[PDB]
């Protein structure tokens, strides 16, 4: 439930971003979510690939760990 997951690396490319973990801590660092707002929730996300998030928020998938432990990480940003 951290930037340390491993998922985070495939979950990114997965959604067209770098797998680099100091890109991946940079780029929710510098586009955070408020904290009503979840991931397959986030504007930010294209409609398809928040679709695609939101099935592992809808049943408990393989990318489970992925979307909860990217979820916090937004919601649970900086300032």
């Amino acid at each position: 439930m951290d930037t340390s997951n491993h998922l985070l690396p495939g979950l990114f490319r997965q959604l067209g971003l770098e797998d680099e973990p100091a890109a991946i801590r940079a780029f929710i660092d510098s586009h955070p979510l408020p904290p009503r707002v979840p991931l397959p929730e986030a504007p930010f996300w294209t409609p398809a690939q928040a679709a695609f998030l939101r099935q592992a928020l809808e049943c408990d998938a393989e990318w489970s760990e992925a979307a909860d432990g990217l979820a916090v990480l937004l919601q649970q940003g900086e300032a």
